[PDB]
């Protein structure tokens, strides 16, 4: 009786598990060294979907998935996907006060955590479950409800990413199945990755960088290599992990390299299997970037630029070697089927090389809105200033950029705007500079 | 310097000419003796038109009015506008100059294009002008010089705007999404020949062109001249080898009155598709009886989503059937019936307003954000997500299997005129019935006082037509719908 996305409708289930039909016995995950096959992953998703369907949740009903990137956590989000149940990924590190704030806003039907999970006292108004290879064990069944939705569509919400927005307000980026799949399709077209690759992923699941890495790898028929968040503090254990698992690509915010470059630059030079590194989140300090390049000279580095509101925007290979005169890394060209206007303060095109204007993004991968915040949505998703009467929307990015002589882009910071407004690093759960931490001094 | 949609971007050019790569030598068009145009020949025409259009320096989002009916050249033009991200505004040559000039003033296009033999002249100096045909695209007045500011064409770029002054803006990604949904349903194969009857300014034409070319089937444009005369129309369908015939219900009315024996003789016709309005059931049952080896499909939807549902009519049609079903939305489409408070109607037989979730949704009404905010709204089942649904302005109820039934516009002591006109059908000899509203006149295709008494039986006094007029045919709009307005005057 539960609704299920059809094979022909944009949906993470069908997008990520297509490799179960071409190459069922190929590795989807590498853990520690154990592989999990595409077929094994599909069975786990189908088992979780069968248990989830029993609960009587309507399409658009929200499941909080509290977990790090694990084979089980991905099986759960793909089982939420097939049933049109939007997943809200939460890091176990998240303090209980912030979870309870997301539970109050998002009003989910169910909170799901790993079998060995430590979260207690989730409110009585929300259902609770635990997942493992054992299956999905319900602790408290979700409320009785009448199912109103007959059919799952590609514009249905896949996931909501919750952060504290720039005011106090909880920021919930609502992303449709069709928006995410569109990003995955665009980046597959680039051909960064092959089925023979093993993607070491470092981001927490509540960061769409993790959602990028999962989709990129499974979409391609490659293997995902979740790096346990613990091993990242311990540079020798981190390099040992990448070596032992045969990781060919390492994805993470710039932060993940700082401990390794200070304490174990000799051992990093020893990872001969690594063909590629990908980063996003913030500027890669150029001294650390030139150091990292020097230590793995046969490894392509990709600068990934974009926001949660579109998942991503551009992927530019860092010049090898980095020019000795280079001021700034290029964020290159938007992906095929993506487009940027640089507009001045009045929304007029900037058409001078070297002059910064606000990025306005046209993309197939656009968010649907900010959870319960239509004012904020109307200030970010706006009438295209180059076509204001059509009703077409663009993303008013709040990011500045300028163009070089071949039309490539350069990030020039926030229009809101380590130095602060003083000169100084404490990291956010996502691996960013905790600028709010440093500003309290 | 001119931007061109890439092969990986949702775009009518790449969607409709995909068959040029798989089956270049297969027929894209059948015209009229009887000539085919191949997918390869069509594509070369599109590329030639795109090269001429690119010369003009138009930016992406700049509008081209395409005044033409469905022809090989008119389709080459809209596919050349598509590749260059130049939204096309289709206008029928039979549109009065009053209404064209109204579209040109609101749309403020960069270019007006018409056929070489085209009958338009009176075009403002602020708009460029060109003529397309054999040989190519002749510019008469070059459009204004401008700076090209858009670097790259994207799937959310406007493919076309349909004007009625109401402008439905439709993205490339929205249309292609409809084409993909209906391809999934497998209505048509590459062996088929689709006779299309709609004017190009009606998205039914845009439906038929994309359905056929998307599939790798052949399009058979029926010129309006061939359509008006029943035996000419059937001789055209026969001579071209049409296997599917698409049009509003009215394309069958002359043929069912004057030439039912000849219509029964179209053995190559495997399928008929209609939309626009209710097919009066007596004419529908007659048509089905005459071609029993032809599947009949009811297409339901509005321009705001191109379409919504495609339901095969029961074979044979029950003689006691009250209303034909608009069935289930396509895969990836979904309907709620909501009450006046946006509350789910969950009682069989109770009418509520259709709210549609679809991958094919319009971007907005040209220059009308107030109207856009009244039609494209917060999902009332999910108001906090920001997901938008189409407030359709169409009433409907469900049967026991969840199938839908159109119950009229919410526009339409209140008088439900679908209920007046439907109970006039039951009276014998009435094949079709318009009712309109001060006094309720009803006009019927086939004395009075028995039709009236037959009404007085099963209807309340205020829903009893004061005057019932027999007619030969119903006056049609350019798009082929009942001309309510025309009847109102007489
Ligand atoms: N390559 C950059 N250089 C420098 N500043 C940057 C850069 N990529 C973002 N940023 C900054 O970070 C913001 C985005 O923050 S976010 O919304 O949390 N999203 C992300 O951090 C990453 C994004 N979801 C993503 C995921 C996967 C692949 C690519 C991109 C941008 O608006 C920039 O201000
Ligand atoms: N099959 C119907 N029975 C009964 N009332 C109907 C029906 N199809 C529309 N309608 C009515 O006509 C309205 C839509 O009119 S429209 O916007 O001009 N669009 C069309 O008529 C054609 C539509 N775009 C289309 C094109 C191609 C394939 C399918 C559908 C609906 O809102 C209904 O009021
Ligand atoms: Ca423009
Ligand atoms: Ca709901």
């Amino acid at each position: 009786r539960a609704a299920r996305a059809r094979e022909s409708v944009d949906n993470l289930y069908w997008f990520m598990l297509a490799a179960a039909n071409s190459a069922p016995d190929t590795p989807a995950f590498v853990t520690r060294v154990r592989t999990l096959s595409y077929r094994e992953l599909r069975t786990r998703v189908d088992d979780f979907a069968a248990a989830l369907a029993e609960l009587g949740l309507d399409v658009d009903d929200r499941v909080v998935l509290e977990a790090n990137v694990t084979p089980d956590a991905v099986a759960m989000l793909l089982a939420c996907s097939l049933l049109g149940l939007p997943f809200i990924p939460v890091s176990p590190e998240t303090p209980s006060g912030r979870l309870r704030s997301i539970l109050d806003t998002a009003e989910p039907a169910l909170f799901a955590q790993a079998e060995d999970g430590g979260r207690a006292d989730v409110p009585a108004t929300v259902g609770t479950a635990r997942f493992g290879a054992g299956g999905l064990r319900v602790e408290r069944a979700p409320r009785a409800r009448v199912r109103h939705r007959r059919e799952i569509v590609g514009t249905d919400t896949a996931y909501i990413i919750f952060t504290s927005g720039t005011t106090g307000r909880p920021k919930g980026v609502v992303m449709s199945h069709r928006s995410v799949v569109s990003l995955y399709r665009a980046i597959l077209e680039q051909g960064l990755i092959t089925p023979e690759d093993r993607i070491a992923t470092t981001s927490p699941l509540q960061f769409d960088f993790a959602l990028f890495d999962i989709g990129l790898a499974l979409g391609t028929g490659a293997a995902l290599v979740p790096v346990p968040r613990e091993e990242l503090n311990w540079p020798r254990r981190f390099l040992a992990f990448l070596g032992d698992t045969g990781a060919t690509q390492v994805h993470g915010v710039p932060s993940i390299w700082r401990p390794v470059l200070r304490h174990e630059p000799e051992l990093l030079a020893g990872l001969d299997r690594v063909r590629g590194i990908l980063f996003t989140g913030e500027d890669f300090p150029l001294p650390e970037l030139r150091h990292l390049q020097g230590l793995l000279p046969h490894a392509r580095i990709v600068n990934g630029y974009g926001a949660t509101e579109s998942m991503a925007c551009s992927f530019t290979e860092v010049p090898r070697p980095i020019p000795s005169d280079l001021e700034r890394l290029s964020i290159g060209f938007p992906l095929p089927g993506f487009d940027v206007s640089l507009l001045d303060e009045h929304g007029r095109p900037v058409e001078e090389i070297g002059v910064a204007g606000q990025i306005h993004l046209r993309a197939p991968s656009m968010f649907s809105g900010y959870w319960d915040d239509p004012e904020a949505t109307a200030r970010v998703l706006v009438s295209d200033p180059l076509d204001p009467r059509s009703g077409r929307t663009v993303l008013r990015s709040g990011d500045l950029a300028y163009r070089g002589e071949d039309g490539e882009l350069y990030f020039a910071g926030r229009v809101d705007a380590v130095a602060l407004l003083h000169a100084f690093i404490p990291l956010t759960v996502n691996g960013k500079v905790d600028r709010a931490d440093l500003a309290t001094r």
